[PDB]
């Protein structure tokens, strides 16, 4: 019921979708009536390396722009030093509220959902950016279609590959390992330590070869095969992003 200006233009606040410290985001409309998320960002109390480290992942979403449509859009931002405002693509809704709220899900939609994740990934790997923190919360969906909003610059464990916690040691090998995790989610509806109650037996468990993951028979061989590939505890043995783009679950249907 109140408004923004960005760079010299008007946005009406229909609602505010999410709060925190020191940021928000609002649904709005600008004055075409068209509909946008503007995240908005307070530095009261921002140091340096806080503010480079925000000035870093907004430069590399604005050059990332260009090279994918699975990366969101940023269409513009206003930064001072009191504020940062981003003016990006509004999502319908993120992809663990999505998941979170789903009994089960189209395998072609689940496919078409892995490719998307690829894709974003695949992008920022190729610029030399390595997320290591990647869940369905980074994911929006967009008009049918994933789309990364994060760059991993500026549950939690579940998706941890385990050369994170024997930590030197960081590799794009370790987003596939997430990504695995994710998959592995969308194809049993659970990720692959979900059921270790306690989350130091969890962390044992992540990074002891003893402990066999299990991958229960399923009508989509391949989809077994991608699992069975991006969650091998090595990431010497664990498949890469562009291998994954030329598996046949990807490639056939
Ligand atoms: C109506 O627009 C939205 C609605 C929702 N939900 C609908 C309500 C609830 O049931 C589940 C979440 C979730 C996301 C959006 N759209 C968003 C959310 C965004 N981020 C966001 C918003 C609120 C809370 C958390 C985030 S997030 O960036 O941490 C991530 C979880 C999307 C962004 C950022 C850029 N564009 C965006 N579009």
């Amino acid at each position: 019921f109140q408004s923004m200006s960005v760079k010299g233009r008007i946005y009406s606040i229909l609602k505010q979708i999410g709060s925190g410290g020191s940021s928000k985001v609002f649904q709005v409309l600008n004055e075409k009536k068209q509909i946008y998320a503007i995240k908005y960002v307070n530095l009261e109390e921002a140091d340096n390396q806080t503010l480079d480290s925000y000035r870093n992942e907004i430069a590399y979403l604005n050059k990332l722009q260009q090279h994918s449509d699975k990366i969101i859009r940023l269409y513009d931002y206003e930064i001072t030093d009191q504020y940062i405002y981003m003016v990006m693509e509004c999502g319908n809704i993120d992809l663990n509220s999505w998941l979170k709220k789903k009994k089960s899900i189209d395998p072609w939609e689940r496919k078409s959902y892995w490719k998307n994740m690829l894709e974003a990934v695949h992008t920022i790997h190729q610029h030399g950016i390595v997320h290591s923190d990647l869940k369905p919360a980074n994911f929006l969906i967009v008009d049918g279609m994933l789309k990364l909003i994060d760059f991993g610059i500026a549950g939690t464990v579940n998706y941890m590959p385990p050369e994170a916690i024997k930590d030197s040691k960081i590799s794009p090998k370790s987003d596939v390992w997430s990504l695995g995790c994710i998959l592995y989610y969308m194809t049993y509806g659970k990720t692959p330590f979900q059921q270790i109650i306690n989350q130091i037996s969890k962390l044992h468990a992540i990074i002891d070869p003893n402990h066999e993951i299990e991958f229960p028979d399923i009508p989509e061989k391949d989809l077994q095969d991608v699992l069975k590939c991006c969650l091998k505890r090595d990431p010497k043995q664990r498949i890469s992003i562009p291998e994954l783009l030329a598996h046949p679950y990807v490639q056939i249907q």
